[PDB]
């Protein structure tokens, strides 16, 4: 298998887009470390992965809670000695209204999830990547830095800050061979196994080859 | 004077593009409302616009604390009954080193000043601006969204993040002829006094006109 | 005014934001330059301009010509000596469909026009304002190299390029103190001509020092 | 492999990333027709195709003119009836100082080959591909649409015009199940023939129901 003897982290991995990647990621031989707040709705997806013969096991995380993701981390590398895939899938929406209508409180919950999780994962994870000199770490991100969306103003802001982050966390990590990367659409409708795909291609690279952003318009009918 | 009668916020007034934009907006007549951190600096700028003829006020804000800005706004209200410019313009840096090596409280205190900050200022005032049928919003953002600054990243999230932050108030807010407009450097050293400029400009527009983004290169030599 | 004893090139002059910024730009006391494939589309702006009391001359020029280009430039030059301010603002459309629908002789008409000439145009009036060590060369862009036209893709090509052709021109010509600027539009989703014209305005009379080098303008307010 | 019984089309495909793009395609069972100015240039990768037990054929086309791009689609189709990967590659350079000191045949020989060249092939095969209800057109894009080139500025506009170019081809092409692509690099400042070769076999060789429409590239890890 292309992925035999990894570990993957999918954050968000309960549904949609997360649940697709964890199984792809399963199926090509990778352990998968499955996170969500929900513990429930993770064991559908771990039964599945296991299922079809592959490795999987579940962790509930609030991704707001920074103690929490540095516990997450620690119990990951304490298991299994390495990462090779983390996967920053995980987010959520506010469209409400305009952006003086948002409560602050609504405002730390979006931005603690969209925006200081996916650093402070990477913060955890990457100090182990860097020592092995090898690694993927794979942003999910829902806009591509181009167009606003009235009404979702802080949520337009998280995105395209996710971008500047992890673009910048490329040009860092390069020189230790860890390879930052971000998903996003290319347009503006795209099928989960798409997505999951994409991921699959870019944690499968030859080793010399760094592929930073691939863009993906809607699945085709 | 071009902005007579009017009240004018700058955040971050104690120098530099801050210092220069209240400077130049109270020699068009605006009264300025400097803000900062350090009041005594602040009170050198205070005493020159006042010395060149206009008026300004000073008052310690510490940005970082929601219910510091939200008592800094209705002392505003409550003393003049409106505000016709709101100029974000405190910024804060951070560029020691990758972004793995950034601890969660430097993190906390660069996106609370550059990400959250604009968007409480604008949740204070741009209830008053709606009201009023009129005012204008302008960010200060240092980087267009383009490149990223390796060993910046939170830096760097900060500013594409305030840029899709900004853009999408812009089209929610238009529609009760309020205006919130971008200034960012068109290259990659600007004079204070054209950032200055260009702020003056877009106070100062034609009632239709809705400039939405200026971007500066580096003074001539 | 401001910009007393300038001379001020305007392409595409006829009408719209051309004619609006002839307009503006004469009334600010520069001698205005019009351009247009015919000279009797130009009479009507070029009389608006003299009866509020600035000056104005009328050419025929064909922009998708290069001879035609150097022959207009060479007579400005040799009837003033100087230009002080190149607007490119003419510019064409095709949306007749997808892009393997469209015929090279199409393709040639739009990309001279719209890519090809602001070049020329450009190339023909630099020298001047580098030795003058002085001048604006301002484009009018109405697209922001962000979102595609379906359906105008060859129109799409010209304006992203245009962005780019200028952007880079602009970091040659500082050196020189000649300022190149672009004003496009700031949504994807509607402006009033004046608008345009008065963002001209603004950078055709900026302090020397200053170098603004793109304006987004979003939809005239309502 | 992957691709028998496909023809893959590969302008400039003599030597570096159109050299490694024949080898990879070859390699995965398509006909490879390759291009080039000189058909003594080609010979090589050509056997290097063959050698590995791949088939290759060799054509002269000069993409400076649209009848020679015609007549070598033509052919090509006469010849085996469809198209199956189209690879943009081919491209030329102009650096040799700022834009008003480009004389315009020079602006002429750059645009054909790197803006009007893609727009004439597609043209040229579009109609097979939407025929046949598949194919790839894959452009490799030298510059992301950011940061300009100072004294490379028809270079500059040639590749965001071509990144606006078919970013909307992409649009329209996707209702016929036609999936138009780019691949550029993924920072301003380097990067192995073979990464590009990899990208665009993973391009050619996607699932028909997803449609990857960028792939942006950072120099290869040392
Ligand atoms: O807004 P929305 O309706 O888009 O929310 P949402 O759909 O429930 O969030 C989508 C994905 O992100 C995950 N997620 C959301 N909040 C999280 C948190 N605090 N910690 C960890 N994972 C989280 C969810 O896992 P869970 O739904 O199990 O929290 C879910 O799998
Ligand atoms: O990083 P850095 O070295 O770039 O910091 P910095 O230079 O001191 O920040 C630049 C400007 O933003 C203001 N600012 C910074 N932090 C602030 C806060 N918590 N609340 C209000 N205003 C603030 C500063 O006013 P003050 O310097 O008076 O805080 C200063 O005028």
């Amino acid at each position: 298998s292309s992925l035999s003897g990894q570990v993957a982290v999918v954050t968000g991995a309960s549904r949609g887009i997360g649940a697709a990647i964890a199984r792809k990621l399963g199926s090509l031989g990778a352990r998968v470390v499955l996170t969500a707040r929900d513990v429930e709705k993770l064991r559908a997806v771990e039964r599945e992965i296991v299922a079809a013969g592959g490795e999987a096991e579940s962790h509930a995380c609030d991704l707001s809670h920074s103690d929490a993701i540095a516990a997450f981390a620690t119990g990951v590398l304490a298991a299994h000695g390495r990462c090779d895939v983390l996967v920053n899938n995980a987010g959520v929406g506010w469209f409400g209204g305009p952006l003086h209508t948002m409560k602050p409180a609504e405002w730390d919950a979006l931005i603690a999830v969209n925006l200081k999780a996916p650093y402070l994962l990477l913060r955890a994870f990457a100090p182990a990547m860097i020592a092995a000199k090898r690694g993927h770490i794979i942003n999910i991100s829902s806009l591509a830095g181009k167009n606003p969306v009235a009404d979702g103003a802080a949520y337009t802001a998280s995105k395209w800050g996710l971008n500047g982050l992890m673009t910048s966390a490329a040009e860092e990590l390069r020189q230790h061979q860890v390879r930052v990367s971000l998903v996003a659409p290319g347009s503006v409708a795209i099928e989960p196994d798409d997505i999951a795909d994409v991921v699959a291609l870019l944690a499968t690279q030859a080793d010399q080859s760094f592929i930073s952003e691939v863009l993906v318009r809607p699945t085709l009918k």
